[PDB]
């Protein structure tokens, strides 16, 4: 399990050296043999008799596989072995050296030519024009290889039947992908002059060396030979397939330490990458690099979601070009389909969406329609990614705001490769992205974040038996502990853990009470107990909720104490005062729900939502916990903040939410809902279904604006853990009522389990 034996420090200091290099625009992709052996074909400009690169042919030498093959070497691949070989030994033989190289090589290809076949493996890029162009180039050189088999001679045909149908006036009137594999058209009558008017910022020819070698030598462009000279210099004389790739390389590696959860140890070099990724961001998005040529989803999208969530102010509009007539998305412009990748991080970037923004609304209907008709058999079928169709699976039953960070972050470390490759003209790697690093990191991380457990749950079982709760059920515990834990997961966060599981029992073993309430009477004596928040009126209790108020009177004395000893600031009797205020408050409200059900009693709308967005008591378990969220505090943000903007939307979106499941259970059941109700009395033409569909939209207009008081810092903003801790208490509410996720943690509900038996077995042993 163990896959690297330094000490922690050691990878968190290397991987922030990668992240700053990163945020300078320097990465790390494999060389590619093929793109290599091409640009080293390039003679001096002023003697034609020496090479341009002759460090690039002492790589190909030094590079050459024990077998004879160039290409990657850790997953073989014919496609890949034989493209590469046949480009080194071209430019060998072209440069009349490495005969030992040479004779090594032809020998592979004549034992491995004739295992050339179909359906062997991912098609390279332009596979279908660059082979059979080097295959001729070989043959014209003389080399000792097999020059034509059954595969060869059918798919040249399939090309040239495939070229005939292009007007060759498009390839250089827009961009279209051949631009990435200009040497295999080396031969068709192209404008080559006009051609350089789709050079992208730097010269190159879609980022790629070998394409914009041979525009080179078709024109002899300056800005082309200097993109290869210092595309060269700059990655040692061994280039890859495509150059720069700075913002897929950094976003990409972002992406990988978030979803893996690893980010809690590079808040600030993260920051320095995303500060460069800004640096480019435009008002159409991006590419995969700062100097290509057009931009597209799959990094605009990438880019999009996580600027966004870290606070950058980026625009909407950058989707608008990848528009496509009935609500469809491209991910290139002009493109004749694309792939997977692409839609599910759409998907994902469609989710942290705010008000007016409904294109988003659209990218969203169309990356879930697509991610559901996908292929799953035959999805990545060679294995590129370690679980590709598991991430989709994941993304298409875990909506943004339905999923807690640590359970995505657990699900992620089983689909992580860290020996994922890549395709493209051939197969290459990124090191950054895919290696043993992050994912030991990951796992520790994650052991890290289990080790905490065992004493907090064996202090809330015994919470639960000194309570005396099992005299008037212990299995919500588990639950609840799961969901926090899920959400504050640094260990500096046991206090607000504990003091939140211990708030949750409380209020669902006095709801659950309450909403058995006999008769009305009990509930207006409950009520004056509360509002006086008074120990010594427990015996006017019923006594069934004698024993859980004061437990609930008893642990806000230790909320009180454990916040006085953080806050000097602030006075115990004031922090009293205020727990002992928000309990009331709920419990008033909750008190009220129960009155008015055995009343029959059916309010407005307005009325209704005024008392059950209290009801719904999320927002109580704010207002405690952010005792304990590790900000300052003073007293006017205590006053005011429960009537703050994002605890408004938060009781919203928790009522509504609550409300339209509640609704189906209660459909299958004979009794009404209270929500739907009350909406259908103060609309006296609506059904039931109008009433869902009207509490389906609020709720989705509210998660929106949700999104945008979170992700965006404003003027006097609640502080950074307050505001988080908001925005997770909708996630922790949102997840429980999702029944496709409730329906599919054992780990607790077994220790508190066992626990729970050892206190009351007390010291014997039991057959």
């Amino acid at each position: 399990e163990e896959l690297d034996t330094r000490e922690t420090s050691l990878l968190v200091a290397e991987v922030k050296g990668w992240l700053m290099k990163l945020a300078s625009g320097k990465g790390e992709i494999s060389p590619s043999a093929y793109d290599t052996a091409w640009v080293a074909r390039i003679p001096s400009e002023s003697d034609s008799s020496l090479p341009e690169f002759p460090e690039a042919l002492e790589w190909i030498i030094n590079s050459q596989l024990p077998d004879g093959s160039w290409g990657d070497d850790r997953h073989l691949q014919l496609y890949d072995r034989v493209l590469s070989t046949l480009s080194c030994l071209v430019t060998l033989k072209t440069w009349d050296i490495g005969h030992n190289s040479i004779a090594q090589g032809t020998k592979f290809l004549r034992e491995n030519m004739i295992k050339l076949k179909q359906d062997d493996g991912d098609l390279l890029s332009g596979f279908e024009v660059t082979f059979p162009m080097m295959l001729h180039e070989a043959k014209q050189l003389g080399l000792d290889i097999p020059y034509e088999t059954e595969f060869t001679r059918l798919l040249e045909i399939s090309t040239k039947k495939k070229l005939a149908k292009i007007p060759l006036d498009k390839i250089h009137s827009a961009p279209t992908t051949l631009l990435y594999s200009l040497e295999g058209l080396q031969d068709l009558e192209i404008d080559w002059q006009k051609i350089l008017k789709l050079q992208s910022k730097d010269g190159s020819f879609l980022s790629s060396p070998s394409s914009t070698a041979c525009v080179y030598l078709k024109t002899k462009g300056r800005k082309s030979l200097q993109y290869l000279q210092n595309a060269m210099e700059d990655q040692n004389y061994a280039v890859p397939c495509h150059y720069p790739i700075d913002l897929f390389e950094s976003l990409w590696v972002v992406d990988t330490i978030e979803r893996l959860g690893i980010d809690v140890f590079f808040r600030d070099e993260i920051k320095a990458v995303l500060d460069y990724v800004y640096s480019f961001w435009t008002n159409e998005g991006i590419g995969w690099g700062s100097t290509c040529l057009v931009n597209d989803i799959d990094d605009t999208a990438m880019a999009f979601r996580i600027l966004r969530m870290h606070g950058y102010n980026v625009s909407t509009d950058a989707f608008n070009q990848f528009w496509l007539p009935g609500d469809k998305f491209c991910c290139f412009v002009g493109e004749l389909s694309h792939g997977v990748s692409e839609m599910l991080n759409l998907h994902r970037a469609s989710q942290v969406d705010f008000p007016n923004e409904a294109i988003l609304t659209k990218t969203f209907k169309y990356s879930h329609d697509y991610l559901l008709n996908v292929d799953s058999a035959h999805m990545d079928k060679w294995a590129t990614k370690k679980n590709l169709m598991g991430e989709v699976a994941f993304e298409l039953a875990n909506p943004f705001h339905d999923c807690l960070p640590r359970i995505y972050n657990n699900a992620y470390i089983k689909h992580y490769g860290m020996d994922d490759l890549w395709i493209a003209k051939t197969i290459y790697r990124l090191p950054l992205v895919n290696n043993k690093v992050f994912l030991e990191l990951a796992n520790r991380y994650a052991q890290q974040c289990q080790l905490y457990q065992p004493a907090e749950l064996t202090k809330l079982v015994n919470w639960w038996h000194s309570s005396r709760f099992e005299d008037i059920n212990i299995d919500m515990l588990p639950y609840i502990y799961y969901v926090i834990c899920a959400t504050f997961h640094e260990q500096e966060f046991a206090q607000l853990r504990v003091f939140f599981s211990k708030a949750c029992c409380l209020n669902t073993l006095f709801d659950d009470l309450m909403d058995c309430a006999t008769s009305i009477e009990e509930l207006d004596r409950l009520q004056n107990v509360i509002e006086k928040w008074d120990i010594s009126l427990s015996h006017e209790l019923p006594l069934e909720y004698r024993i859980p108020f004061q437990e609930f009177y008893n642990t806000v004395l230790v909320m009180t104490e454990a916040a006085s000893k953080i806050h000097k600031n602030l006075s115990p009797e004031f922090i009293c005062k205020y727990l002992s205020g928000i309990y009331t408050k709920l419990i008033k409200s909750e008190i009220a729900d129960a009155r008015w059900k055995i009343e029959g009693y059916i309010p407005s709308f307005e009325e209704y939502m005024e008392n059950a967005e209290v009801s719904i008591s999320t927002w109580v378990h704010v207002l405690m916990s952010i005792l304990f969220c590790g900000e300052p505090l003073t007293e006017e943000i205590l006053n005011t903040i429960y009537d703050s903007r994002p605890l408004k939307l938060d009781r919203i979106i928790c009522r509504l939410c609550n409300d339209i499941q509640t609704y189906k259970i209660e459909m299958k059941l004979g009794q009404p809902t209270q929500g739907v109700s009350c909406y259908m009395k103060e609309h006296p033409g609506a059904t039931e279904e109008d009433a869902l569909v009207y509490l389906q939209s609020l709720l989705e207009k509210t998660k929106r604006e949700l999104n945008e008081s979170y992700f965006i810092t404003h003027e006097n903003d609640l502080p950074k853990n307050i505001k988080r801790f908001n925005f997770e208490m909708v996630r922790m509410m949102l997840i429980t009522y999702n029944e496709t996720r409730q329906v599919d943690l054992k780990d607790m509900i077994k220790f508190c389990l066992e626990t729970y038996r050892t206190l009351l077995e007390h010291h014997h042993h039991h057959h």
